[PDB]
């Protein structure tokens, strides 16, 4: 599947008012840095059309463009994990059985 | 996005009569493998998902499920692009620029 897996955590097991408060910072550099590769990951998709649209064929263009999109990906599926584990950092350690529950049951499903 | 490249392909700019009999065995070939990635990426997922249950932390196991899953993903981008790229081979000239507007305006959107 295709689920957004740090939007999942935060709606299905939402952060307690104290967790929210400590975790504030780290969300927000997280969010910066969402932002910065999907940008990147635009840019490259925007690439990969463009050599596409100039000559249809696997190129040195194409070649360059799938490989810029795929590291952005990588990026992204990596850097969400990492600050999943940097969630999972501020809770409670009551409350980080139904986070991983919740984790565990939704990268099986491919969310990312 | 999460687009389809494939499927908006067949299903926007669908192969004529003669270009679907041109393209039946590429188009078999690529749907086996299509199939074989796909069960690739899930079993990666279930690794992932595996790891993260024992070991809820960045770790060997989780390092190698990650690539596993990456690789994959790669495999499938590049796989359904060069299928893409048999079916223009497959097509009549003339209906060549028409699949090329819906495959440039879908890769632009993030479709694989
Ligand atoms: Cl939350
Ligand atoms: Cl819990
Ligand atoms: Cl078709
Ligand atoms: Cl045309
Ligand atoms: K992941
Ligand atoms: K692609
Ligand atoms: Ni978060
Ligand atoms: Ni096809």
């Amino acid at each position: 599947g295709h689920g957004d897996l740090h939007e999942i955590l935060h709606e299905a097991v939402p952060l307690d008012a104290n967790e929210r408060e400590i975790l504030e910072l780290k969300e927000d550099a997280f969010a910066q840095r969402r932002r910065e590769i999907e940008t990147r990951l635009r840019a490259a998709n925007g690439k990969l059309a463009d050599a596409i649209a100039k000559n249809p064929a696997w190129s040195p263009e194409v070649e360059a463009a799938t490989q810029e999109v795929e590291r952005a990906a990588g990026d992204l599926q990596r850097a969400t994990l990492v600050h999943v584990f940097e969630m999972r950092a501020g809770l409670k350690p009551e409350h980080r059985p139904a986070f991983d529950r919740v984790l565990i049951d939704a990268l099986r499903r491919g969310s990312q």
